[PDB]
């Protein structure tokens, strides 16, 4: 079963992440920056980023146990030693990291939750911006990609209301020559479609 | 000269009314300006839509502003003036707070980095808008140019303005009273996206 697979690969899929709060450098065995992805899905993005940037430590967060099993297999097939995976939600980030332990949050094709009464479930809503702040501290950035126009418009306004600085914005990423862009599985199936991929980098003011 | 004979619409001495544009309109209706009015379809249409708002359009080229004058005349609207001035002259014409909103429609993109300083969303110009609006105003910005819109969102953010509205496809976003420019109406048959932002000052 999926639960046996994750128990057997517990060196990648860390079962006790709260035990490493403030000590994640001892987990990776170096003092390199830790970047996280909230919503790893099947794990092509974080595996690709781990192989591209071996001097960056990566931690994928993925609530959905069914899909994280796949992420563990792609991390294993990658042979990258700089990536762990946590089967937790965004609310638990503050149980796992101290302020400043994370340098960057990746969000890729987050659930848009388009209905007004579901605003608080969007991963760009103010509550999650605060969770990201509590793990990144003074500096820190969010690198955000979505195909959903409603979510990206909402996110630009949410980022702005929170007081973040927009340093990068593309309203058509695949025609914008972002060198070293690592696609998610979902993103790969868009260049043929022709619909724009939206991208933002936003940072805390210092 | 066409302008001399329509000098109650085209004001040749706008610097003389600084701090007293309410004496020109004859009321304390909020003053909204357009920087780069072109042939005037937009400011004519806005004036007809919002008779409770005083509109002042600025156009650098006299050859273009005479067409704007005619369109204002044809609309029969009494709440529109047109100034043949540059955007740097705005602080000679308006007291801080006398203007309540700045409209920017399909402004020149100036993509070359040496000409960033000519883009009307560059910090120099956001400061000029601040000097005529104080902190109680907004900028309403439409463009089809993706590069200029991307630059402008970033320029707004660096300046510290609050983004309260953004559409990445205006003609599929159902803005109820949208008044188009000549360019907006003709060249939106392509299905090229129209970008729109509303930004304001943080109090
Ligand atoms: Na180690």
């Amino acid at each position: 079963w999926a639960d046996d697979f994750l128990a057997e690969n517990a060196d990648i899929a860390i079962s006790n992440p709260a035990d490493y709060k403030g000590k994640w450098n001892t987990v990776f065995g170096n003092d390199n920056p830790i970047h996280i992805e909230v919503g790893t899905g099947k794990g092509q993005f974080i595996s690709g980023m781990a192989k591209q940037n071996p001097d960056i430590n990566y931690i994928g967060i993925e609530l959905f146990k069914s899909v994280i099993v796949t992420a563990v297999q792609k991390v294993k097939d990658s042979e990258a030693q700089n990536v762990k995976l946590l089967n937790i939600d965004a609310d638990t980030l503050t149980d796992v990291f101290e302020p400043g332990e994370v340098k960057r949050v990746y969000l890729n094709f987050s659930d848009p939750w388009p209905k007004k009464r579901h605003e608080k479930r969007r991963l760009t809503y103010s509550h999650f911006l605060k969770k990201y702040e509590e793990v990144m501290g003074k500096g820190g950035s969010i690198h955000f990609k979505t195909d959903n126009r409603g979510l990206f418009e909402y996110s630009l306004k949410s980022f702005s209301e929170y007081g973040l600085l927009l340093t990068y914005v593309s309203l058509d990423l695949h025609n914008s020559n972002l060198e070293g862009n690592i696609m998610t599985e979902y993103e790969e199936k868009f260049s043929a479609l022709g619909q724009p991929i939206y991208r933002a980098e936003v940072e805390w003011r210092t």
